């Protein structure tokens, strides 16, 4: 039996970022995605331009709805979400995930926290009430603890001050570290009972890629939903998205190398073990 | 280098059809897929009941002029469409494969004419002056020559004449054969010069899974821009829709199982062989 993800983001018709960076993976690694695409862009917004529309709060929970009349919501494993634009918009996940939960008491909610008026304040107030998992950057972090963090000390305990709200586990999907080495990447991931820090190489960019951030969320939900324990769904990230972005880097690319690089994705070459946090 | 294909169907968010039965399947097989959404629906349309919505045709070429604004259109080497619901949305598709072409003179549009007032109309008519490639089933390409067909003779014979008008190959997805045992599913491909024919079997089903048709002109879209010629292109097109729909079957599902078979899509276990079709 294939487990099955409702990924609530935005769709670029060019490129990766938002469901476009997120469905493949996950899907590639075996698990189903149902994608809802918050919009449907040309291409992502860093470029500067592009054409194309989102659609309206209500229409979200209108598809939702629609799977729900086919009998099909308690066959959802996982909600997971990433940038929203709108507020309104992370009131439609909330009322989406409230859905999900009646339909499969069973489902959890991952949340991406990506930092319009009063979406910080959603995010930073509201969704860690209703989030099973959340995965901020260093960034999102500070803002969701309401100070500075700059230890690894420092950051395990936000995360568990992040837990005591509500979430079960915090992916700190980037973490800044100002005693480790400026050409590495780390990561660190929390929960109750663990914390595992982790590092990769980083890669030089003139400009940083979009949607390593989206892969990153969205390998850990596959890993987790195909029964990895924390440990090792977080190593599988980490060397997944170092594969991904290697692969990026090497071949002198901007938009990431998912379909080049997919069958690292699935089964990484190069392994990067994780230290225990604590 | 990557080839890209840009894929102008419709999105289901729950289950298989059009780019959600066509988008994984070319990615898996190391293609990249730039998915244009012409409608965003909650499941496909033979459940009898759905959610969500279209977007507008003229919407369908802003999306194209937003790729063409940050100069990725002559990355494209192939535009593949499906089912469309409205003439105005397939006169926006040759509008795009206009565009297309221009940027890329050796793209190549490959129309599956799955058959509003006015659609079939568009694509008997004014379809194949454009299509470099066209996948009719065997009832669609009764309706693109306008006659009834039973032999084999006659299907080589009426891909030869669409062929004369335009299209410089034929792929009928599921060719009739009268003479053929009723639980074979046959499959034809036809150039100028080249004529091929096979076989798989027929799995049964209460109520026949959507999608196969989309899943079988984008496999034979990947492996063509792959490098397959047209014989190994069309029997990795039957043995990777043979491994689905069997994996479908054996599991006594509706929904196909793309993700669970989908180390079959990229290497089929079972394999059959084309005969000369001539
Ligand atoms: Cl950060
Ligand atoms: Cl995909
Ligand atoms: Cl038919």
């Amino acid at each position: 039996m294939t487990k099955n993800v409702l990924s609530i983001q935005s769709h670029v018709v060019f490129g990766h970022a938002g469901n476009s960076a997120a469905v493949f993976p996950m899907r590639r690694l075996g698990v189903n995605v149902w994608p809802l695409n918050t919009v449907q862009f040309s291409n992502h917004t860093q470029y500067g331009h592009w054409t194309g529309g989102a659609i309206d709060a209500t229409q979200m929970v209108e598809l939702v709805d629609g799977i729900g009349a086919i009998g099909m919501l308690p066959r959802c494993d996982a909600v997971l979400s990433g940038y929203l634009g709108t507020p309104e918009q992370a009131q439609s996940v909330l009322e989406i995930v409230k859905a999900v939960k009646a339909a499969n008491p069973r489902a959890w909610y991952f949340c991406d926290p990506v930092m319009e008026p009063g979406i910080q304040e959603f995010l930073v107030r509201t969704m860690p009430g209703v989030a099973d998992a959340m995965a901020p950057n260093h960034t999102e972090l500070q803002r969701l603890v309401g100070r500075e963090i700059e230890t690894l000390e420092e950051a395990v305990t936000a995360c568990r001050e992040l837990i005591a709200r509500g979430p079960k586990l915090v992916l700190v999907k980037h973490l800044l570290d100002r005693n480790s080495p400026a050409d590495r990447f780390n990561m660190l991931v929390v929960t109750e009972r663990e914390a595992w820090m982790g590092q990769r190489p980083l890669y030089p960019f003139a400009r940083q890629p979009v949607g390593v951030g989206d892969l990153t969320s969205a390998v850990f939900v596959a890993r987790t939903l195909l029964g990895d324990s924390i440990r090792a769904a977080f190593e599988h990230t980490l060397a997944a998205v170092n594969a991904v972005v290697k692969a990026t880097w090497q071949a002198g690319r901007y938009e990431l190398e998912l379909v080049a690089a997919q069958s690292e994705i699935a089964q990484p070459r190069e392994w990067f073990d994780a230290w225990v946090g604590d």
